[PDB]
């Protein structure tokens, strides 16, 4: 299973250098983009947290949380724990920690993983009026031995390209790191222009 990803990350993310570090972001963001393509997500936020961890927030439908017949597990758990827009489990495997919050049907469903391994069963932690998925992950320095430090400009450049290629999408990139806080928001207009 996912243990293979931790032992041979080069086969799954191409490189364990800074390039691989940044690749993790796109492996999550691509799923939010897919949900925008499906017609449900309108806005995506990418956040570099103060500790070089990453948060991706969308306002789509939220990852399905119902038990699947084949696995006996919630769909969202399988997304992050089973090797397969199929890279979520790879990001999980290569992170010290990943937490997912699914905002759906007035409830917040929460699960966390540590180096790919489930901490506890999916749980409702809050009520909510919004919908969407929030994924937060801390890249594992055991994997990313060269660097775990994010390049804001590199991320922003691709975020801008993604906004353009997905005309109509609102997508932002934010840096919350000490002494360099910044935010750039992108939105290319559709027929309303
Ligand atoms: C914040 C990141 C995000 N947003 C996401 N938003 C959705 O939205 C839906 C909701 N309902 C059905 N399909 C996708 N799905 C997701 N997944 C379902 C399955 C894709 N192949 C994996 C990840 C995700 C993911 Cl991962």
């Amino acid at each position: 299973g996912l243990e293979a990803v931790r032992k041979r990350p080069g086969m799954y993310i191409g490189s364990t250098s800074g390039e691989g570090l940044h690749h993790l972001v796109w492996e999550i963001v691509d799923n939010s983009i897919d949900e925008a393509l499906a017609g449900f997500a309108k806005s995506i936020q990418v956040i570099i947290e103060p500790d070089d961890s990453i948060t991706v927030i969308d306002d789509g439908r939220g990852i399905p949380v119902g038990i699947q017949a084949k696995t006996g597990r919630p769909a969202v758990e399988t997304v992050f724990t089973v090797l397969h827009g199929v890279g979520s489990s790879v990001v999980n495997a290569l992170s010290t920690s990943l937490d997912v919050r699914v905002y759906k049907d007035g409830k917040v469903y929460y699960q966390e993983y540590r180096r790919g391994a489930v901490v506890d069963d999916l749980k409702v932690i809050e009520e909510t009026d919004r919908h969407g998925t929030t994924v937060h992950f801390i890249p594992d320095p055991e994997i990313f031995t060269e660097t775990t430090v994010y390049d804001f400009d590199k991320l922003a450049t691709r975020v801008r390209e993604l906004a353009f290629l997905n005309r109509g999408l609102h997508i932002s990139i934010e840096d919350r790191r000490e002494g360099q806080e910044d935010k750039k928001e992108y939105h290319y207009e559709g027929l309303e222009h």
